[PDB]
């Protein structure tokens, strides 16, 4: 019924998983134009596979992009 990634994590609206595994979310900027963010992590407690560097989880990014792009 509810959606999950190739792992079993329940991702929320907008969030989506690619065949490569990197997650993807979409948000609106201060100009009203559509943007997209990428990350090999869903939460800040995840861990990227060797070869990939650290990255900011989406949840933490979403709060920063909506809050930092807007005033």
């Amino acid at each position: 019924e509810k959606r999950r990634d190739n792992r079993g994590r329940i991702l929320k609206t907008g969030e989506s998983q690619r065949k490569d595994g990197r997650y993807l979310y979409k948000y609106i900027d201060s100009f009203g134009e559509p943007q997209f963010v990428y990350s090999w992590k869903l939460v800040a407690t995840d861990r990227v596979p060797a070869g990939k560097r650290d990255c900011i989880s989406l949840r933490e990014k979403i709060a920063e992009l909506q809050k930092d792009i807007h005033d």
